[PDB]
């Protein structure tokens, strides 16, 4: 189906935000590093990535220039904390679709998700 790659090293919201777009019909990927996710990327192309910008090893900002170099169209969505506003403008820069601050409302994760990639 549709496919949405989550790339969160929170444990409950990444488990969270899988049991919910799997109930709404998308096929959903799981990744807790940079690097687990770039070869998802490169293996699945997925359609929408959720992506954590406190991520391990490897920084936001470089997983997303290497995911758009990989897939010039991948769609994603970045989350981080409200008061990184340079970091979402870059983000912004790069192809960001939009960016929800955590912690965030899941109904309202939920929406966009289905605004942006309608299944």
């Amino acid at each position: 189906n549709e496919k949405i790659l989550i790339v969160d090293d929170q444990y409950g919201i990444r488990i969270l935000l899988n049991e919910v777009f799997n109930k709404e019909g998308y096929q959903t990927f799981q990744a807790a590093n940079g690097l687990q996710a770039l070869d998802i990327v490169t293996k699945e192309r997925p359609d929408l990535v959720l992506l954590d910008m406190k991520i391990p090893g490897m920084d936001g900002i470089e997983i997303l220039k290497r995911m758009k170099v990989i897939d010039e169209n991948i769609r994603v969505i970045i989350m981080t904390a409200y008061g990184e506003l340079d970091m979402i403008q870059e983000s912004k820069e790069l192809g960001a679709l939009t960016h929800f601050a955590k912690p965030f409302d899941i109904d309202e994760i939920r929406d966009a998700v289905k605004k942006y990639l309608p299944l």
